[PDB]
């Protein structure tokens, strides 16, 4: 199968397990609240910041350029959401990475410094295609259960993308058309599994003490 299908199939079980995370399932079903949603978004800001440094380095090396669309960048959008959610900008210098986020950020920094294009594409798929594909569902559950205002849910909307269904189709085709040696393809597929694990661990840390 093409790369896009192999990525979907190889991470499908991990995706189901993510939906059934105690923390995330509690958040989505309305058992938590805006503050816990804000805690999630703070951790996400930390890992998206690192992810986007790795994207920038890999794009600058000339690898996967058409996939690495800067319109996908989420860190600054997330920061605007968090300014609203937290009521001030102080969180920027106060939040601390959980142990899982330290691990995730460390890997993204390794990918940046090694300019590991195939690994970066795996992380790009796991975060951005998931955001493009499922973000609207998550945002709607925060609005409905907790009354989060849409202005604090900008992370879940891609302003620079006019035709979302078309964009997702074109993204998958770019994955299919990415030239990869056998070794690079195996490295990318393993990395996608690892990226799901890191994301699952973020939820586990957020759930501590609940
Ligand atoms: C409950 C909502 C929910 C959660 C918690 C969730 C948790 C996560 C998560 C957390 C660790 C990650 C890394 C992802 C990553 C992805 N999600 Co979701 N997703 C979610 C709702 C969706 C929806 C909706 C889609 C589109 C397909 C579908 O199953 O409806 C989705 C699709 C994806 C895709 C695209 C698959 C493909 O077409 O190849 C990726 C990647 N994801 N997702
Ligand atoms: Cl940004």
């Amino acid at each position: 199968a093409g790369l896009a299908v192999e990525l979907k199939q190889s991470t499908a079980q991990a995706h189901e397990k993510a939906e059934h995370s105690t923390f995330m399932s509690d958040l989505l079903k309305g058992r938590l609240g805006v503050a816990e949603f804000t805690r999630l978004q703070e951790q996400a800001w930390l890992f998206y910041t690192a992810l986007e440094q790795a994207v920038d380095a890999v794009r600058a090396s000339g690898f996967a350029e058409s996939l690495l669309d800067p319109a996908l960048n989420r860190a600054e959008v997330l920061a605007r959401d968090l300014d609203k959610l937290n009521g001030s900008s102080e969180w920027r210098s106060r939040i601390t990475a959980s142990p899982a986020v330290i691990d995730y950020v460390n890997r993204l920094e390794e990918i940046r410094d090694n300019v590991d294009g195939p690994a970066l594409v795996a992380h790009h798929y796991v975060r951005y295609l998931g955001d493009l594909s499922g973000g609207q569902v998550i945002a709607r559950m925060m609005q409905r259960h907790y009354g989060v205002d849409p202005e604090a849910l900008g992370f879940y909307h891609f302003e620079g993308i006019a035709k979302l269904k078309v964009y997702k189709d074109e993204y998958r085709e770019k994955l299919n058309n990415l030239e990869l040696s056998d070794e690079q393809r195996e490295h990318l597929l393993k990395e996608a599994t690892d990226a799901f694990v890191f994301n699952h661990q973020v939820f586990a840390d957020l759930g501590k003490g609940l």
